[PDB]
C-alpha cells in the first residue's frame, strides 16, 4: 500500500511543474539507466514531458551495447539528453528526479542538480551523510534489490494506455539483474514481483544476456590463474599468476570470486604479479574464514569475506610462501 | 485460473484416499524432489498424510548434498521411504502422485505405481506416445518452467496454517533455478510468480547455489576447451580438444554452453575426442542458429538451439573440416 502511495504522489509532483528532468549517478550502471528508463515510462503513462540526463563521456562499454538497441527506436532514444540540453531547458518549475543514487556529489551532473528548485529522490541505498537538500519525495528502501526494482512497483499503480515498452522492460530487467548478480545477491520476493512485472511486458533474456557478455580474452586469462588452484582439505585455495606475467587487478579479483563457485572452497587467494616490483593478492571468503586478518598480516585489508594485499619485491613463489605462512599462523590461531 | 480449479480438484481426490504416494522419475533431479515435497507440503497443508518415494539407489552427488542438509536441519527426512515401504503401506484407496515425468517405464517404482488404484500426473513436458494409466487428475503444462512452478501455484490456494518451510521452499526453488539455467530458459511472468512465493517462504539463494556448484577438474578440463576457441565475424564459433585427449561428454556439453556467455558467440561447436575411435561434437546456439540441422548434416542431431553427433574413425581435425563444411554449407549466404 505504500507504493501505492508513492506512485499517487509522484504523479501529483511531477503533473505540477512544466517538465521532468531525470538522472542517475556518475559513470551510470544498466540500473542507473534502467531506472531512469522507468520513470520516463512513468512520466508518459500520464502524458507528461520528461527526459533523461545523459553525455557521451558517460558511456561505457555496457552502455553502449544497450544505446546500440535504444539508437533503433526514436521514441526512446529521443529523450536522452545532455547536460547543457538539460541545463538550457530547466525553469523553477522543472521536476528533477534522482536515481540510485542521494549523494549530491555522485549526481551525474551536479549542476544540474544545483539548478533544482523541485526535486524526487528514489534510491536503495543506506543513507548517510550527505543528501539531496529538500526533496519534495524520498522513496528510499535499503533492503530493495536495485532502483529498478522500486520504480517497477511504482509503475504499476499508473495508467496502463501507454505501457512499458519491449525494449524498456528490458533495460529495467537487465539492471536487476546487474544489481543481483542474477538473483543471487540481495534478492527478495518483491524483486521477483517486479521480474514478473517486466517479463510480463516483454523483458528479453537474451538481449540482457547480449549487454552482459564476457569478452572471450578476459575470461581466457582469467582461467590460466584458475587452472592452478590448489584446494587444501580444509577449503583454502590457493592459486597464482606465473612470475614473468602481469596481471591486470580487475582478472586476479574476478578469479577469486570465481573460485567461490566451485565445490569444496571455503575461501581463495590469487596470487599474481601487478608489477615489474609488486605481487598482488586477492582474497575471498564464503564467510567462516576470515580473509581480512590474513591479509592484514601481509600489509593489506579489506573486509571479512573480501581483502587484498600488495606485496613490495617479491617473486610470485615468495609471495605464496608468506602466505602460507600467514595462514598458518592464522590458522593455528 | 486453471490453477485454482486444479488445486481445488487436487485436495478433493487427496483426502478421499487414505494417504498419499508421491514419486517422481527415476534418478531424480531436484525439480522432481521439489515438486514432490510440495505435493507433500499441500497434503500436510489439509492434514492429510503423505509420503515420498525415494530409494539409495536414487540418490545421485546433487541429490545426496540436499539430503545431507535435510538430515542436519530438518524433520523432513521421516516424510522419505523406500520403494518397499511404499509397497507394503499402499491400499486400493491410496492415492499415488506422479511428478515431473508421464512415462510408466520412467517412474521411480513402476511396481508401485502399477499397484495404485488412484493416480494424478503433474507435469510440465510434451506429451507422448505411453502415459499414464488411467488417472483420476491430470495437469500438463508444457509451457511451465517446472514442475516446481507448477506446484507452487496449486500451493496458494490452500490452507496457510501449515505453512511451507525455509527448506522445503529452498528445495523448489532449486528445482526452478535447474530447470531454468538460472532464469534464461523457459521464464515466464508466472515462473518469476512461484520463485517470489518460495523467497516470502524462506527460500535461500546461498544454500541453492551450494547444492549446485560443479567441482575444479570439471572447471578446470572445461577451460582447456574453451581456451582454443575461434570466433569468425558471423558469430560461429568451434572450440576443440587435442586429438590424443579423451574428454567427458559432460565437459563437451558444458563447454559449448558456456562459450555462448561470451561477446561475439551466435552459435558454439565444440569438438573433442570421446573415444579411441570416435569424435564428438556439441553445439548450442542463442536462437538465430539452427545447430540441429547443422548436426543433421553430420549424422546427428537434436534441437534448434543444442545438438550433438558422433563420428566414428576420424581425428579431431578431420571433424573440424567436416564441421566446417557443413556450416558453409547451411550458411552460405
Ligand atoms: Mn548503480
Ligand atoms: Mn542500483
Ligand atoms: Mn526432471
Ligand atoms: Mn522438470
Amino acid at each position: 500500500v505504500r507504493a501505492r502511495v508513492i506512485s499517487h504522489a509522484l504523479k501529483d509532483i511531477l503533473a505540477e511543474g512544466d517538465k521532468v528532468i531525470i538522472m542517475g549517478h556518475k559513470r551510470p550502471d544498466l540500473d542507473a539507466i534502467g531506472a531512469a528508463i522507468g520513470v520516463s515510462r512513468f512520466a508518459m503513462m500520464n502524458n507528461l514531458e520528461a527526459y533523461i540526463v545523459l553525455n557521451e563521456t558517460d558511456i561505457d562499454p555496457t552502455l553502449r551495447r544497450v544505446m546500440n538497441e535504444i539508437d533503433k527506436k526514436p521514441e526512446l532514444r529521443e529523450r536522452f539528453i545532455t547536460s547543457d540540453d538539460a541545463w538550457d531547458m530547466m525553469t523553477s518549475k522543472t521536476t528533477v528526479v534522482i536515481v540510485d543514487t542521494h549523494k549530491p556529489e555522485l549526481v551525474l551532473d551536479e549542476n544540474v542538480l544545483n539548478k533544482a528548485n523541485r526535486k524526487v529522490v528514489i534510491d536503495h541505498h543506506r543513507r548517510g551523510e550527505s543528501f539531496i537538500s529538500n526533496p519534495l519525495l524520498i522513496y528510499m528502501e535499503p533492503y530493495a534489490s536495485s532502483t529498478a526494482e522500486l520504480v517497477t512497483e511504482l509503475l504499476e499503480y499508473q495508467p496502463t494506455e501507454q505501457r512499458l515498452t519491449r525494449l524498456e522492460s528490458t533495460v529495467m530487467y537487465a539492471g536487476i539483474i546487474v544489481d543481483t548478480r542474477n538473483f543471487t545477491l540481495r534478492t527478495g520476493s518483491r524483486t521477483f514481483d517486479a521480474a514478473s512485472y517486466l517479463r510480463a511486458h516483454g523483458a528479453d533474456t537474451i538481449l540482457t544476456q547480449h549487454f552482459l557478455k564476457d569478452d572471450v580474452d578476459t575470461y581466457i586469462n582469467r582461467s590460466e590463474l584458475i587452472r592452478t588452484v590448489k584446494v587444501e582439505d580444509n577449503g583454502i585455495a590457493i592459486a597464482h599468476g606465473s612470475d614473468d606475467k602481469i596481471y591486470h587487478p580487475v582478472t586476479v579479483a574476478q578469479a577469486a570470486d570465481e573460485l567461490l563457485s566451485l565445490e569444496g572452497i571455503e575461501a581463495s587467494y590469487v596470487v599474481a604479479r601487478r608489477e615489474d616490483n609488486l605481487i598482488g593478492i586477492s582474497a575471498r571468503s564464503l564467510g567462516s574464514v576470515n580473509v581480512q586478518l590474513t591479509m592484514e598480516a601481509l600489509g593489506g585489508g579489506g573486509h571479512l569475506t573480501n581483502a587484498a594485499t600488495q606485496l613490495k619485491g617479491v617473486t610470485v613463489e615468495e609471495a605464496i610462501a608468506q602466505l602460507q605462512q600467514a595462514i598458518t599462523e592464522q590458522l593455528s590461531r
